[PDB]
């Protein structure tokens, strides 16, 4: 009575998805794939700088590793098509490598014998893109390859839904103050992608960087396609981020208290609500996809012209991971 | 015949002001006041974590200390009215303690015998708030107490002025992503002003915080009074900051190129312009009050309806200090 | 039913000791004192940059704050001698302010009505300095004022005791690579105790500093009095530290293996043992006083002459606090 | 007649060497090779997070880039034997990739037409390891491939030389508290060489790591072959490092003053001396290979048995680069 999951890419997302899946009955990681030995894998599962020590027991054994009395088969294969997914009976591949972010590229897992693929990032192609608790009812089981969207898109989507539904979204800009990630360099150095900002010492700088999140929000919410854009600022915290959205609305005479009350009313397991004066380190490890922060809501009015600004915290690691694993369980049921 | 300056608070701004004044002909620092002794004062002047070693000879003498063959007397007197300003024929106090940011309170320096005071911060009371090269001309010689505004206000004013003069400023919101400062706690601990966010480990968090830069811009540019608002996020870089501004403009079919060009045309020694993809560490020690970054200009257009975003860097330490010492020499000569 | 505890100084060690007491039956914190209000105290209890969110619920109430249904009384009285310790029937004060670290200073609490005082630091005067599971046995219940030693002494003593007992300590030198603490400055600035290195930006430097842990070890282990000395390097992690000790011994032809086994054989709840290649963030929140790392044992031999190096991790915050609370329970039950 | 230098690997050491060479007449960098494009090489030369802005002007041109009016040719070739060193009359290659750290591999540069190769690290094979002003006089002219030693070795050699000549070195152990480097990971992730410690987030951790600097000291000072060993602790400063050495000496009754005078007596342009209480950010950019800090000197005596401890600072970046360049000029001169 268990969905067989494979994780491809035992990185920040793959390993935390593993932690998360240890709490979900009939979701079972049976295999992992990465570019390293089992020793490295076990070690990175047990010890995690920002996320804390793994909550149980990990042992390096023959096939891969032993976790809480259950065998996880391990692989070191960089080509997905060469994976023994048929032999292992893989129900869902959690695609967390970063190198398969596309319907066609990700098809490789289907070939290998897996039935479904959920990608842990935006992907290109004829795919559904899903934010759990905003978007997931759009799934139905016809789907073969699915995208779980991005960390920022999951912090942003439910905020933007309330704004448009209650106020009419005219247009908006976003800046996310985002923790630095592994694709940024440790020291100033050539960047494999040619990006002169990601090339810079990650933990020593405020770094402007591109994001597709707001420009691509149409994918999870069609009613506001092309109404939002924005960028990121990468700063020196290792995880935990903040999304800031500035919008023009159709409804006039909107107040700070109307905005906060309408977000609080939309709150759920995915969309948290707070009025405490928290900081980034306080959301590290949290499982809400987006935590709306009422202390940061601002309204600028001049005559009949208004600018409305809001902000929501997210552990770009764990908040995204928890949303990804919610979508996985729902996807798997269908 | 040289202007005689006393620096109250030999802190980050006060010691960098000391460095600047060594470049300005006919300004001399004859005295310094703080809460410590000469061993500490000299040492902090010689070694500076973010701004580099001070170049000349610094020796502790009987007066206080000697810098490059020049005597600076020093005192350790928390009560400014007891300072010997009359005896030393002080022309201007640079008030950099953070404890006299008020016209009435700053009057303690005038009672002690200084002719004028220039405060290194926003200040309450019946006084002028001055951004060099935006409104320093508003000074006419009859001022005894003057505020040199804030780092953020200095980064924001020339940008906001061009937006209004060239496009018609309807309204706008600001975020400044600001390096952490000395009023933040090293570790989570009770905060002296009761701020629950400045209570937190400065170097381990993105911390939201208030700033009056946009709200009180009318003091510097009266014609856009009440048109801007916004706040700050304090992040773990030790100096160097970015101001992001989102606005609606009367001019209707705005392009990135029009905005970038209007800014370049306003550049001078206070207001720089760059087209390079820089990060915060690149502005450390710069002497522009504000460096416009043309790579971060965006125009979001939905039908006839546009939002415009711009960003300008500032070394909140050295950019602010270079501006303060310019306003200082100008005020002295009046 | 429970020993009634008051915490003087609700700082890092105060708050963590509060959290730790929640989990030790027979101990109850009935009051807290600091220099702040209840809004701030409840906030710092609930939220913690490195140590994570408080598990229970916390609420400001009229005399203080309620934690998990229990009322804690709070006060903000800088002079210990005025605290209503008599009417609260306080059994022990945990003295965690940093301002009463001497026997006669701490006596103020006794005069205010506490039965006993345990100071969260080295302390001067006629008192016992106690590291739990190395020498707490020297307490006989009759003590009025006791020192819980330092984080570094607690990391060091069990290690030094094994080296001496099993190999005969001749002499040795220590360096502790130690997380930065609240008594360092956020930015370069005058330091209160005139210390020119603690003056420096804590999160941006390696900073040599003094410590007495090794030189005063004799207070904890009399038989090696005078044999150890050494220092600290403060570095940019917010908590988590490592004690390295290089010794000369009486035993000859000593091997890495004999040293590791001796250390494992002495392991208990205060002295941990590991062979995992962990790093500082891995010890954040651990409740061992000292965590011996067998991967860092080195022996240098030249002919008949050897130097033996070892290293033991500690969370200078939580390791020390768990040692404190054990000594507290022991002192109270006598 | 100016020496013609090609730099292989335009990274931290290669870029800094390029900058340092602009300060040294007789030496001309004519070519640069790496794995990126001209836009990125030029940008990373112009901007540098820790070492500050390049003083020169830099322009991308058809062959490469122009620096102050002189053309530097640039190549994008991973196989060094395919490089056009004979066409360009390369006198010395500065091999700074990390990928040719071997006599036989480095020979690819000579095959390709360069007269000599100087490797920016320790190297395998039958070649000499040079720390300038300690053993550079061992270069007799016949050499074609040479090692510039490591940053730690350059910090340690002049210190160990004095201890041995003046006091007779019996044995010693070393710990270097070292800035994180580019081969450590930004976030916890699998590591290229299977190192479970360089795997972990560089800027969030104290990370033990192995160094060959002490153990291989004998290649630089043969008289002390085998008498030193030790390791490293990598910490969250982006550059700037400290070497502590703990030693047994033949000379008895050694004092702090004798050790300090003896080090002051050996100072030169490679080996600096200070009595100021500095921290790591104060050495960033310094051109001494080793800066002895007299404030950190300690002598432990127990009867007739002493341990002596010293510490020397180095900018692992610029201290080593300035040494490498001195060795370059010397090696070129014969
Ligand atoms: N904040 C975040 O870290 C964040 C949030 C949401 C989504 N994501 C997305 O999740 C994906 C993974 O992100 P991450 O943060 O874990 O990065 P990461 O580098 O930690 O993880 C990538 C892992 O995949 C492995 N890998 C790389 N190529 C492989 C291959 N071809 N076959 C098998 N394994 C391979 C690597 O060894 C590495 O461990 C990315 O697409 C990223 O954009 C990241
Ligand atoms: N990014 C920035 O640091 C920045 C930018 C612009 C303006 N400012 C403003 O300038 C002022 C100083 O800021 P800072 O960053 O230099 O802080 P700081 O703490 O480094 O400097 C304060 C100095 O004043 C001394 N001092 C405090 N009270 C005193 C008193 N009563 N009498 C004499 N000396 C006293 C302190 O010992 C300290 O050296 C503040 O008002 C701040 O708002 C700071
Ligand atoms: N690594 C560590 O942080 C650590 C480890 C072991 C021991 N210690 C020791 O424990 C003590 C506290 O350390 P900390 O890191 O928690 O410091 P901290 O600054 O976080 O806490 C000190 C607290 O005492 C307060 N205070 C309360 N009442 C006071 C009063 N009555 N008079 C004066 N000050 C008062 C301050 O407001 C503050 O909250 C110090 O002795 C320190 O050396 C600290
Ligand atoms: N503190 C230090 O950074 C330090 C000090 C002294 C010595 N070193 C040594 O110097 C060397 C370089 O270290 P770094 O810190 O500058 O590293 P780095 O990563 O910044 O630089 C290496 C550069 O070489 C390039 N490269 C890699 N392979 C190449 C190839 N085959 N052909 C051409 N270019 C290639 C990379 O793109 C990169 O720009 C290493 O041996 C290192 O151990 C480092």
């Amino acid at each position: 009575m268990a969905v067989k999951v494979a994780i491809n890419g035992f990185g920040r997302i793959g390993r935390l998805a593993f932690r998360r899946i240890q709490e979900v009955e009939g979701l079972e990681v049976v295999a992992v794939n990465d570019l390293t030995d089992d020793d490295m894998l076990a070690h990175l599962l047990k010890y995690d700088t920002m996320q804390g020590r793994f909550t149980g027991e990990v042992e390096v054994v023959d096939g891969g590793f032993r976790v809480n009395g259950k065998e996880v088969k391990s692989f070191s294969e960089p080509d997905a098509s060469k994976l023994p997914w048929k032999d292992l009976n893989i129900d869902v591949v959690l695609e967390c490598t970063g190198f398969y972010t596309d319907k066609d590229k990700a098809q490789a897992h289907i070939e290998a014998g897996a039935k479904k693929v959920l990608i842990s990032a935006p992907a290109t192609g004829d795919l559904k893109t899903i934010v759990f608790n905003t978007n997931h009812q759009e799934l139905d089981g016809s789907e073969t390859v699915v995208s779980g969207a991005s960390s920022t898109t999951n912090s942003l989507a439910p905020v933007a839904k309330v704004l448009n539904d209650d106020f009419g979204l005219v247009e908006g800009l976003m800046t996310t103050i985002h923790a630095y990630t592994g694709d940024q360099n440790t020291q100033d150095a050539p960047h494999r992608k040619g990006d002169k900002r990601r090339a810079r010492a990650a933990a020593e700088n405020i770094i402007p960087n591109s994001t597709g999140a707001a420009k691509a929000i149409g994918k999870v919410i069609p009613e506001i396609d092309g109404k939002l854009d924005g960028g990121a600022q990468r700063v020196p915290v290792a995880t935990g981020s903040l999304t800031e959205l500035t919008v023009v609305l159709e409804k006039q005479d909107v107040t700070v208290e109307q905005v906060n009350e309408a977000m609080k009313n939309a709150s759920n397991e995915s969309f948290g609500y707070t009025e405490d004066e928290i900081v980034s380190s306080d959301v590290v490890g949290m499982t809400y996809g987006s935590l709306f922060d009422a202390t940061q809501t601002r309204v600028m009015s001049v005559g009949d012209r208004q600018l409305v600004k809001v902000a929501a915290w997210y552990d770009n690691e764990m908040s995204y991971t928890a949303q990804l694993v919610r979508t996985l369980a729902y996807l798997a049921e269908l």
